[PDB]
Order: structure tokens, then C-alpha cells, then sequence
């Protein structure tokens, strides 16, 4: 059902500082090796007046390599799928919220994303388009209410070097009933999200992510 190779389709709509846009993507990856690729089109609203980089994480939790017994909450949620919602707070004032629906319709993963970003400073690297990709990041995940919550800090590279830091809070909800879910322990996902190709003023973007889950491998004294 969640096979070694899997494809996905995405529809995205939203608003960043009064600017409306829509996106679509199709892609594929290896859900069990944590690897994936999306080719993304801006179909309405382009060329975007803000750095495409703020959207990157809105574009895939089925594609995380879960290893040492680590109950895979995202894969188990199938056939019925799961949702996520997030608020990302940028240290210079911008806030982006995203609510997403992940389903599996007739062999293919369908993603539906709604974005709303406000308060981005007009003199900031995001609105001035002075960003250069994300550094690697670690998410810590912990169980809450029969779902998972996530916490992460991320660094967006700037022109002239230095970083704009942002903070992520995410709630994961299964649509499959709790007595069918082995819930995992507090765990961590390390991930790297890279841009592979762009064209036509970021109206075409190709994006690749690798992600691997872990329990803490450090010696314990207890």
C-alpha cells in the first residue's frame, strides 16, 4: 500500500502579504529511504513578489526513513491519510501558517495545502528576494492527544552570508483511529531540503528532500 516507489500530486493556494497565488507539483520518491523530488509550477500569481524559499516546507511526511523500531505514524495512517498544520515564525516578523491534507487516492498521494503568510517586512530578505536556501535541520517530535507535535528551528541563507532564523510548530493528526496506531516515543528527524533547478523567475522550481528519523543514539546513565 505504501510501496518502495511512490508518486505524489499537490495543489497549493494562498496569500503572502496580500499577494494571492496557486501552485501545483508532481513528484516521486522512496518512502522507506526518506528521499523525494517535486517539480513545482506557479500557475497563478507569478512571478511571486517574495522569496520562494518560504514555501519550500509546505510542499511530505510519508517520505521519512523510520529505522530502529520507531513506529512510523505517517505511514500507518494509511489508507485514510493524515493532516498537518503549522505556524512558522520568522525572527524578523513574518508569520506563515499552513494547513495540509494528505490522502492516498487510487495509488497516488494527493496533497492539498492552504498557505497564509502575514507581516513580512518589505525591507526583509524574503520580500526583497535575497535568500539562498535552507541549511539542514532537525525536527523533534513528541506525542500529544493521540497525534504528534513537531518543533524545529531552521536557518535560511542570505545574500552577503549570515542567516534568517525561523521557528516551526506543527501538529500532526491521523485520520485513522488511535487503537490502530502504535504511537512512537519522543524522536527526531534530520532533514536536508535542497533546490535542484529553477526557471522563469522561480515560477518553475525543482525541490529535493532527504529525511531520516532516529531515537537518541547517545549513551544514557539511567
Amino acid at each position: 500500500l505504501i510501496t518502495e516507489n511512490m508518486h505524489m500530486k499537490l495543489y497549493m493556494e494562498g496569500t503572502v502579504n496580500n499577494h494571492h497565488f496557486k501552485c501545483t507539483s508532481e513528484g516521486e520518491g522512496k518512502p522507506y529511504e526518506g528521499t523525494q523530488t517535486m517539480r513545482i509550477k506557479v500557475v497563478e500569481g507569478g512571478p511571486l513578489p517574495f522569496a520562494f524559499d518560504i514555501l519550500a516546507t509546505s510542499f511530505s511526511k510519508t517520505f521519512i526513513n523510520h529505522t530502529q523500531g520507531i513506529p512510523d505514524f505517517f505511514k500507518q495512517s494509511f489508507p485514510e491519510g493524515f493532516t498537518w498544520e503549522r505556524v512558522t515564525t520568522y525572527e524578523d516578523g513574518g508569520v506563515l501558517t499552513a494547513t495540509q491534507d494528505t490522502s492516498l487516492q487510487d495509488g497516488c498521494l494527493i496533497y492539498n495545502v492552504k498557505i497564509r503568510g502575514v507581516n513580512f517586512p518589505s525591507n526583509g530578505p524574503v520580500m526583497q528576494k535575497k535568500t539562498l536556501g535552507w541549511e539542514a535541520s532537525t525536527e523533534m517530535l513528541y506525542p500529544a492527544d493521540g497525534g504528534l507535535e513537531g518543533r524545529s528551528d531552521m536557518a535560511l541563507k542570505l545574500v552577503g552570508g549570515g542567516h534568517l532564523i525561523c521557528n516551526l510548530k506543527t501538529t500532526y493528526r491521523s485520520k485513522k483511529p488511535a487503537k490502530n496506531l502504535k504511537m512512537p516515543g519522543v524522536y527526531y528527524v534530520d532533514r536536508r531540503l535542497e533546490r535542484i533547478k529553477e526557471a522563469d523567475k522561480e515560477t518553475y522550481v525543482e525541490q529535493h528532500e532527504v529525511a531520516v528519523a532516529r531515537y537518541c543514539d547517545l549513551p544514557s546513565k539511567l
